[PDB]
C-alpha cells in the first residue's frame, strides 16, 4: 500500500482538495492519502469553503470531520509520497526536515497549482488538481492496474 500525502501552507484550500480528489478515483484498500499543512497557521480549522464548496459542486466525498494538521516527523517517517502543492512547499518540506527525506519530497505538478487564497478561483483549483490527480494515478500505480480501471 502506497501512503501519499499533499500538502500545502495550511491544508484547508488545494492540499485537502487533491486528498479526496484524489480519494475519488482510487481505492482505500490500494493507496493511502492524507494531507498536511507545513505551518501552523490554519491548525483545527477545517475545510476552507471554497473547496468545499467545490466538491460538493462536484459531488466528491470528503470527511467533514477533516481539519488542518501540520505535517510530523512521524510522518515523513511513514509516508511514501510527499506531494507540495506548489514550490514554497516543496522548499518548506525540505528545511523543515533537514533534507533526510528529500526523495519523498514531489512537486504535484510542474509549473505548480494556482493559489486560490489569493486567486480565490476554485473552479480553476479543481481542474487543475483533478488532472494532476490522474497524473499522479498513472504514475503511481502499476499497469496492470491501469488496464483494468476502468
Ligand atoms: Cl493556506
Ligand atoms: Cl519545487
Ligand atoms: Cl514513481
Amino acid at each position: 500500500m502506497k501512503k501519499v500525502c499533499f500538502v500545502c501552507l495550511g491544508n484547508i484550500c488545494r492540499s485537502p482538495m487533491a486528498e479526496f480528489v484524489m480519494k475519488s478515483i482510487v481505492s482505500s484498500d490500494v493507496m493511502m492519502i492524507e494531507s498536511r499543512a507545513t505551518s501552523d497557521w490554519e491548525h483545527g480549522n477545517p475545510i476552507h469553503s471554497g473547496t468545499q464548496s467545490i466538491l460538493k459542486t462536484y459531488q466528491i466525498n470528503y470527511d467533514i470531520t477533516k481539519c488542518s494538521k501540520q505535517i510530523t516527523i512521524t510522518d515523513f517517517n511513514t509516508f511514501d509520497y510527499i506531494i507540495g502543492m506548489d514550490s514554497d512547499n516543496v522548499k518548506n518540506l525540505k528545511e523543515m526536515s533537514q533534507h533526510q527525506w528529500d526523495s519523498k519530497i514531489y512537486l504535484f505538478r510542474e509549473g505548480g497549482v494556482p493559489d486560490p487564497w489569493y486567486t480565490n478561483d476554485f473552479e480553476e483549483t479543481y481542474q487543475l488538481v483533478r488532472k494532476g490527480c490522474q497524473d499522479w494515478l498513472s504514475r503511481l500505480m502499476s499497469k496492470e492496474y491501469l488496464e483494468h480501471h476502468h
